[PDB]
């Protein structure tokens, strides 16, 4: 649920990674071509999660770079307003509420009623209802 550090080269689109503070899955990864040494630099293209918003980064192959760490859970969706969800453990009494449009995934952004389980990712204190249980 929190973060850890992970070198460059063993980074793998589609992970995750960390670009202010803002956890993104990574969707582009570009080395170039290497040196005398063998060493070499990757820009590397991330969508954030949360804000959507695009960021790039260039980097040492051997340096390290800060990985958020995901979580799933499930919970029940008990609140829905014009924009935002709340969401429920039912067992902890836990509650989880996020605005609409950067809380949810796009797929799912007008699907939520009350009273479905989610499914919903947890990481860096944030969450985000990734997809319906049962699938609707």
């Amino acid at each position: 649920g929190d973060k850890t550090k992970v070198q460059v080269s063993k980074l793998k689109p589609g992970r995750y990674i960390i670009i202010d503070d803002e956890p993104c899955r990574i969707v582009n990864i570009t080395v170039s071509s290497p040196g005398k040494h063998g060493s070499a630099k990757a820009r590397i293209e991330a969508v954030g999660i949360f804000d959507g918003k695009v960021r790039s980064i260039v980097k040492p192959t051997s340096a390290e770079v800060d990985v958020p760490i995901i979580d799933k859970k499930t919970a029940q969706v008990i609140a829905i307003t014009p924009d935002t969800v709340q969401i429920m453990d039912m067992e902890t009494y836990e509650t989880f509420e996020v605005p609409i449009d950067t809380g949810v995934a796009d797929e799912i952004r007008d699907q939520l009623k009350e009273g479905i389980n989610v499914e919903y990712w947890e990481t860096l204190g944030r969450i985000k209802i990734m997809r319906i249980k049962g699938e609707g």
